[PDB]
């Protein structure tokens, strides 16, 4: 996966967004950007790829009125049983769910 | 924060997606989604809000030619030195930097 700095120049971070200029197939170069902050993740001080909890998670489920449920992954790799309450970060914003 | 099941209703998650009928201020209803993949995380078998990493990390640099350095807080409330090799996942797709 990534490699991207073997075909890429120019390239520079500010703030959370890496901007390069790449080569593309056809010959000749693109410059883009990608906001990095919310694939990397900040753990007790240590800068570390995401985990999206689907790639470890199973039977997800709604659990009363505002809870998410489902059975991850633990480093051992057994499936133990998680909640988290969707009402710390959701909000009905004039109509449509919104994080925050 | 969030409170969103105060006022919304018919709520449904399906696999990483939440569903739910909410109040508009003028009355009546939406339905809206969102998907909660990238904003909740599975760390050795709980379910985590975000640690976007521009929250918690100062001074952000490119080392090299492909590594992101910061400063991040600790749970102490320290900062320590930390990078992350952005080659591991960020890649360049014809022209264009993408996450992989
Ligand atoms: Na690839
Ligand atoms: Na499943
Ligand atoms: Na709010
Ligand atoms: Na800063």
């Amino acid at each position: 996966l990534g490699k991207f700095s073997q075909t890429c120049y120019n390239s520079a971070i500010q703030g959370s967004v890496l901007t390069s200029t790449c080569e593309r197939t056809n010959g000749g170069y693109n410059t883009s950007s990608i906001d990095l902050n919310s694939v990397i993740a900040a753990v007790d001080g240590s800068l570390k790829w995401p985990s999206n909890f689907i790639e470890a998670c199973r039977n997800t489920q709604l659990a009363g009125s505002s809870e998410l449920a489902a059975e991850c992954k633990t480093a051992a790799g057994q499936f133990v049983s998680t909640k988290i309450n969707l009402d710390d970060h959701i909000a009905n914003i004039d109509g449509t769910l919104k994080y925050e």
